[PDB]
This record gives C-alpha cells, sequence and structure tokens, in this order.
DNA sequence: CCGACGGCGCATCAGC
DNA sequence: GCTGATGCGCC
DNA sequence: GTCGG
C-alpha cells in the first residue's frame, strides 16, 4: 500500500494494453513495473527514484511524475471516458471472454452485463457460466473458507484412491490470507513422465468432488487439467457460501517439484524467474528444467528432487513460497 | 537500434 | 476425422 | 514498455 497508487496506476495501464490494445509486450511490461514497485520498501518521490528499478524505464517515470504531481494521469483519465474501451475493458471481466470477444461482442451492440444475460445463446458454455457466476467471482476467498476447502477435496481425494496427493497451491500455499480462486495440484504415481498405468485420474476425482456437490459447474476439462466451479457446504439456515473458481492440475507424479513450483506462482514471479533461466541457459515448464545446447535448443531433463534444486540452477537462492508473491 | 519478452492445457475453427 | 492457428485460460 | 547486446 505504501505505493498503492502508483501500482493501481500501473495495474489499470496495463489492464488496457491487454484488453483494449491488444498488445500483451505492453501489459506485461506495465505487470513488471507495478510488481517491482509494489516490494520497494521506500515512499517513491519521484519518477527519477522509480526509474533506478529495473522494469521502470523512461515512459513510466514520466506517467509515475505527472501522477505523483496531480494524483492522477490524463492517459487513463481519457481511457474511462471512452465508451468502446471502457465496455471493452468490462466484458473482458466475464470469465471465457478476450479482447477479441469483447470488441466483437461491442461490435454488435451487447455491452451491458444486461446485455450479455439476454444474449445467452450467443455464449460459448464457458462464457455462460463465467456469466452465471460473474458477480461471485469477484470476490476473494479468506483462507478460512480456503482451509475448509482444503480439507474437503484433500479428504474426498483420498476415498477415491489413497494413494492421490492433493496440494493446494497458488497464493494460499505462499501463505496469503486471502485467494482469487483454489488451485490443486493432484499426483497419482499410476501417472508418470514414463507411463500412464490407468485412464480417468482426472476424471475420476473430478466425478467424486461432483458427487458430493463440491464441484458444481465445469468450465473445461482434458486430462490433465480441470477448470470449473465449486461452492463450500453451508449449514443449517445460513446464507450459502459464493461460488469459487477451481483450478485442478495433474502432474506427472516424478515431477511434482516443478510442477508445484510453477502451480505455487506467482504468475509474475514464474515469468522473473523462467526469464533468468533463459539468460543463465535453461528452460523451466512445470515438468521439467532442461539446459539450452548452443543452437538454443532444449536438452534433457536436469535431474531435481527439491523445489531448491531447480533455484540452484538457475543460481538463485532458494526463496520459500511466501516471499513468491511478486 | 533491435529482437526478445515464460511456457503450456483446453476449446473452437478453417482447411484438407 | 486430423492438424495448425487462434483465443482464453493457468501459475 | 523495457532491457541487454
Ligand atoms: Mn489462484
Ligand atoms: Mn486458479
Ligand atoms: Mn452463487
Ligand atoms: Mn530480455
Ligand atoms: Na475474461
Amino acid at each position: 500500500t505504501l505505493n498503492g497508487g502508483i501500482t493501481d496506476m500501473l495495474t489499470e495501464l496495463a489492464n488496457f494494453e491487454k484488453n483494449v490494445s491488444q498488445a500483451i509486450h505492453k501489459y506485461n511490461a506495465y505487470r513488471k513495473a507495478a510488481s517491482v514497485i509494489a516490494k520497494y520498501p521506500h515512499k517513491i518521490k519521484s519518477g527519477a527514484e522509480a526509474k533506478k528499478l529495473p522494469g521502470v524505464g523512461t515512459k513510466i517515470a514520466e506517467k509515475i511524475d505527472e501522477f505523483l504531481a496531480t494524483g492522477k494521469l490524463r492517459k487513463l483519465e481519457k481511457i474511462r471516458q471512452d465508451d468502446t474501451s471502457s465496455s471493452i475493458n468490462f466484458l473482458t471481466r466475464v470469465s471465457g471472454i478476450g479482447p477479441s470477444a469483447a470488441r466483437k461482442f461491442v461490435d454488435e451492440g451487447i455491452k451491458t452485463l444486461e446485455d450479455l444475460r439476454k444474449n445467452e445463446d450467443k455464449l460459448n458454455h464457458h462464457q455462460r457460466i463465467g456469466l452465471k457466476y460473474f458477480g461471485d467471482f469477484e470476490k476473494r476467498i479468506p483462507r478460512e473458507e480456503m482451509l475448509q476447502m482444503q480439507d474437503i477435496v484433500l479428504n474426498e481425494v483420498k476415498k477415491v484412491d489413497s494413494e492421490y496427493i492433493a496440494t493446494v497451491c497458488g497464493s494460499f500455499r505462499r501463505g496469503a490470507e486471502s485467494s482469487g480462486d483454489m488451485d490443486v495440484l493432484l499426483t497419482h504415481p499410476s501417472f508418470t513422465s514414463e507411463s500412464t498405468k490407468q485412464p480417468k485420474l482426472l476424471h475420476q476425482v473430478v466425478e467424486q468432488l461432483q458427487k458430493v456437490h463440491f464441484i458444481t459447474d465445469t468450465l473445461s476439462k482434458g486430462e490433465t487439467k480441470f477448470m470449473g466451479v465449486c461452492q463450500l457446504p453451508s449449514k443449517n439456515d445460513e446464507k450459502e457460501y459464493p461460488h469459487r473458481r477451481i483450478d485442478i492440475r495433474l502432474i506427472p507424479k516424478d515431477q511434482y517439484y516443478c510442477g508445484v513450483l510453477y502451480f505455487t506462482g506467482s504468475d509474475i514471479f514464474n515469468k522473473n524467474m523462467r526469464a533468468h533461466a533463459l539468460e543463465k541457459g535453461f528452460t523451466i515448464n512445470e515438468y521439467t528444467i532442461r539446459p539450452l545446447g548452443v543452437t538454443g535448443v532444449a536438452g534433457e531433463p536436469l535431474p531435481v528432487d527439491s523445489e531448491k534444486d531447480i533455484f540452484d540452477y538457475i543460481q538463485w537462492k532458494y526463496r520459500e513460497p511466501k516471499d513468491r508473491s511478486e
């Protein structure tokens, strides 16, 4: 909150570039600068001081100077007043509507929540569910509720097969007091990098969570990644809990450390870490860390038996999950 | 100046 | 049906 | 939009 006005401004600029401009590198650049400013431990007094930080350049420094002088940014004040930009930015808040679909919808005169609700026939399945729960998905999840959700998922998973291990990742594993959604890493010794010794491993778990009415909707589903909706049960006469997003990712059991590093995030931390790996001659994905050859082609997977091993390869001191909230 | 910017799963579509 | 391009999503 | 080469 120390430089919250500036990081809010940069986040709004990032969203504009992603949703309206469709300028994905500008989006990433703005989020990177907002993240580096968010952890900077001083109240920023000038654009020059901010430009010292890596990721903040000349253009952001000038916007920081304007924002500290006036409390606002004329560029954003004008974007806020533009009906098409404002409409597009709103529509992209529905899950499954991206910058392309939002511009298409605005083109056909579908521009509000009410318009969406009467044009449900114009939405794909993902978008219809995103619209159905629009308000619920805007709410954060208190850690106490994440603990209740963890208990259900971990206990239901054990009832399918005691050899499953489910791990809640995301901001929850980084120790946050609130989470945007619930991200669950799933393993089972039958599914490794060397063989899938049993089918339906993810299906069986999804079906079980549907059976006890935890999972209520599905946005997308494949053999390794489920994206859906869930909901805590409420006690007698209690108001219902909000519907929540849930992501489940089944990772080969022998590649758990790369998988949990990936799924713990944060997303900017991952981008920073994988970019630094490239600079050190490695490429990291959710499965493996591999060397890069003279030709820049990826080599064979390096041995890994801890999250820390991955940090070593790229010459980073180990950072606990709680210090990866970039 | 210029090229690179993290890496990948699932849904939808056009072309064959 | 398949493949590759694209869109949207995940951290 | 920013950065290293
Ligand atoms: Mn999450
Ligand atoms: Mn998620
Ligand atoms: Mn609801
Ligand atoms: Mn670079
Ligand atoms: Na969206």
